[PDB]
Formats: C-alpha cells, structure tokens, sequence
C-alpha cells in the first residue's frame, strides 16, 4: 500500500487491487461489481499499485472519457512506471494529434478487412469446431479461444504461425503481468521483432497488416518507422489478448445455461443481440487516464499528475445504467455499455471482435449445441487491464453433436 497523498481524503480510500481483487473467486465482474455496493462513494483511491482514483459508475466513467483536456491518455495505464512507459498509436494521443493515425489503423482491422477475411474467419470457425465435435471435450482456452483470434490476426499480419508462443507470452505480460517482465520490457521486446519486418516490408510493400501501417499516410503524409512500430505494437496486442478473452467468459456462461444455449438454438438471428448483451455482461478492460491539471470532478479535488483508471467494465455492469446487470437477458432493451471504450478512442477493432464472437457462436451451437462445464471443474479468472479466464474445460455427448 502506498502513503496516502495529502489531498486525497481518508474518507475515499478504498484499497480494490485491479491485478488481483478480493472477491476474485465469486467470478472476475463480481470482484470488480464490489466497487458498486451501497457503502462505496462514486470515486475512490486505491493504495494499491502505487496508488490511483478509481471511478465506479458509468456517469462519471463516460464523462471522464470525454474530457480528453482534463483527463489525457498519455499515461493510461495502472502501474504509472506502465503507463509512462506506454507509447501505442493512436492510445497514448489525445485529440487533436491522435485523429489522423485512426484512419490508417482502420484500413487495417476495420470493416474492410473483415470483408476481405470474412471467408477465412467462417471457414477457420467450422474447421476448429468441427474437429473437436467427436471428442466429446475440449480445454476451450488452448483448443478454440487462443487459436481461432489469433491465427486470423496472425494471417491479416502475414506473420508465421511459429511466433505466436512468444508474441502471446509478451502480450499477456502488458495486461496480466506474472511478475518476469515489466511493461517496458515486454514493450520492448515486441518492437524487437516488429523492427527488422518494418523495414522489409518499407522496402518491398506486400499486402499484409503491417506492410499497409509501414508504408501508410496519415493525412497526406508519409508515417515514419518509429510511428509505424508503434502502431503495429498496439495491433499486435489487440490482436492477440482481447477476443481471445472475451470468448472463454462467453463459453463459460452458455455452458452454465442450458435456457440461453436453447434461445440461440431455436432463433439464430437473436445471436447478434446476445453479443451484444455478453458484451456488457462480460465486459472486460480497464484502463484509464491522468490528470493534466487540478480539477473538481464530482465533489473530489483531484490533482495534476493524478492517475484514474475508468473501468470500462463498470459502466454497463452500472445498476443506474441497466436493471438487474448481474442477470443476461438477450431482449434486454436498451444494452448500455462502454465495452469498447467511450470517446474519442473509441475501439477501432470493435467490428472484427463483434464477427469472430458472432461466428464462434453460430457455427459452435450448429454444431455442439449441448454442452457443460466439465464435472467438478471449477472455474478461475485472472484480472488485469484486460481480464480473463485461465482454463474452460468443456464435456459434451458426441451422440448430441452435428457435422455439416
Ligand atoms: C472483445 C474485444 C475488444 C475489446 C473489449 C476492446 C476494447 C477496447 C477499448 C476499451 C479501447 C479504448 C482504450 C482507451 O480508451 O484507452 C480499445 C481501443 C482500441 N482497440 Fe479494441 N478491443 C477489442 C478488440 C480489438 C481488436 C480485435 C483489435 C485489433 C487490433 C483492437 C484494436 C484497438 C485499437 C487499434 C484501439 C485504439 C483506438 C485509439 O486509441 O484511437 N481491439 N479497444
Ligand atoms: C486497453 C486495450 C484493450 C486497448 C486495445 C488493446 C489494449 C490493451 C490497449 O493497449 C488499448
Ligand atoms: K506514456
């Protein structure tokens, strides 16, 4: 715990660990959900992780996200030796600098390729699945949740599939730490193997990812190396541990709910809406911002040079933003959320996660319709700037199951 800072009250400390919350076991959202209980104020300051405001309901979490002049995104990240270290375009620019890398990070993980890679994605879905449906199991992590994502990232970035052990270890170093690595090394160690493939691909452009970010303009200019290893970085990370997250604690829960797996069953085209409602549910980042000069927020003097993370799990996990959140109703009406983020950085990658999770759970319940946690097993998260799931074993009666 880190000494409490002369500004902030006794009355707002709140000690929640985002790396490793108290209420850990009762389900990751559960744990961070504790932040939202009667007794706790709308703002609050850790001690832990050398210390940061915390804001817990969706109100003051959407208008921090929108208040880029008081709340900047050049220090985003929780520890501050993280966020300093953090340089990822467009993420560490606030507008109006930050505005112009958008486009060329669209061009490369928006609705373009997912048009150009839709075929590869369904196919890529129906061939994993279907080569798990005899075996009656899976460990749904290794066998579909890692490879399905990152083999179409891996594909889009014209990477071999051989790196993906040592890309995957450094990403995950950035968002759920083990202690072997500090963000700036694992920062490091992926622009050391982005470096060398910039240039080639600077010197003979192909069609890939990485090739259009290193050769692209970014309103009417030509990027530099630097800018465009910076960008690759981030595409690398998103790539690679946010989707792959997001489907285990999707899994997790229709193996635990017979009566949703048989609303997808009986009405397919619902499955868009019931992302969409995972989306919230299981919402699943939390990253956040720094003061850039003394500010009343809400009653709380916060100070220049102040961190405040702003979970953009919370807002739609918010009981003022949606009734009964704890419960996955897939006709819920109005589905309010900041999953993707809220502002100006809004997710770029927002409508490739949305085809993977919506063909994982077409081309899953075509197939495997009937499935269950595998007995005794018990269920853990991990939590972080991008929470997860550290093992989903699956059991289903191959008898149950179709080929297509
Ligand atoms: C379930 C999946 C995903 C979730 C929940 C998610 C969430 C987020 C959030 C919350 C932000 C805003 C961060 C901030 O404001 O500091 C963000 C930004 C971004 N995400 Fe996604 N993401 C997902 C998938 C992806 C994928 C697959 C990619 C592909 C690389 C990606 C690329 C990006 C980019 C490039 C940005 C930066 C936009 C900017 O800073 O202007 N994301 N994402
Ligand atoms: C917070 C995020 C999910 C968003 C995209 C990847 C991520 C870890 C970043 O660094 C930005
Ligand atoms: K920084």
């Amino acid at each position: 715990l880190a000494p409490l800072p002369p500004h902030v009250p006794e009355h707002l400390v709140f000690d929640f660990d985002m790396y490793n919350p108290s209420n850990l076991s009762a389900g990751v959202q559960e744990a961070w959900a504790v932040l939202q209980e009667s007794n706790v104020p709308d703002l609050v300051w850790t001690r832990c992780n050398g210390g940061h405001w915390i804001a817990t309901r969706g109100q003051l979490i959407r208008e921090a996200y929108e208040d880029y002049r008081h709340f900047s995104s050049e220090c985003p990240f929780i520890p501050r030796e993280a966020g300093e270290a953090y340089d990822f375009i467009p993420t560490s620019m606030d507008p109006p600098e930050q505005r112009q890398f958008r486009a060329l990070a669209n061009q490369v993980v928006g609705m373009p390729v997912v048009d150009k890679l839709e075929n590869r994605i369904q196919e890529l879905a129906c061939s994993l699945i279907e080569s798990l449906r005899p075996q009656g199991q899976c460990n749904f992590t290794e066998d579909y949740a890692e490879p399905f994502p990152i083999r179409i990232f891996m594909l889009l970035a014209g990477l071999p599939e051989e790196d993906i052990p040592h890309l995957k270890y450094l990403t995950d170093q950035m968002t759920r730490p083990d202690g072997s690595m500090t963000f700036a090394e694992a920062k490091e160690a992926l622009y050391d193997y982005l470096i060398p493939i910039i240039e080639q691909r600077r010197q003979k452009p192909g069609t890939d990812a990485i090739s259009i970010v290193a050769n692209g303009q970014v309103n009417g200019r030509p990027i530099t190396s630097d800018e465009a290893k910076r960008m690759c970085g981030l595409l690398l990370v998103g790539g690679l541990d946010t989707v792959v997250n997001f489907l285990s604690f999707s899994m997790e829960f229709l193996a635990k709910s017979p009566e949703h797996r048989q609303e997808l069953i009986q009405r397919p085209e619902r499955i868009p809406a019931a992302c969409e409602e995972l989306l919230r549910r299981f919402s699943l980042v939390a990253d956040g911002r720094i003061l850039t000069s003394d500010y009343e927020f809400h009653g709380v003097q916060l100070k220049k040079g102040d961190q405040i993370l702003l979970p953009q799990m919370l807002s739609g996990l918010d009981e003022r933003e949606n009734a009964c959140p704890m419960h996955v109703d897939f006709s819920r009406q109005k589905v309010s959320h900041t999953t993707f983020g809220h502002g100006s950085h809004l997710c770029l990658g927002q409508h490739l996660a949305r085809r993977e999770i919506i063909v994982t759970l077409k081309e899953w319940l075509t197939r495997i319709p009937d499935f269950s946690i595998a007995p005794g097993a018990q269920i853990q998260h991990k939590s972080g700037i991008v929470s997860g799931v550290q093992a989903l074993p699956l059991v289903w009666d191959p008898a149950t199951t179709k080929a297509v």
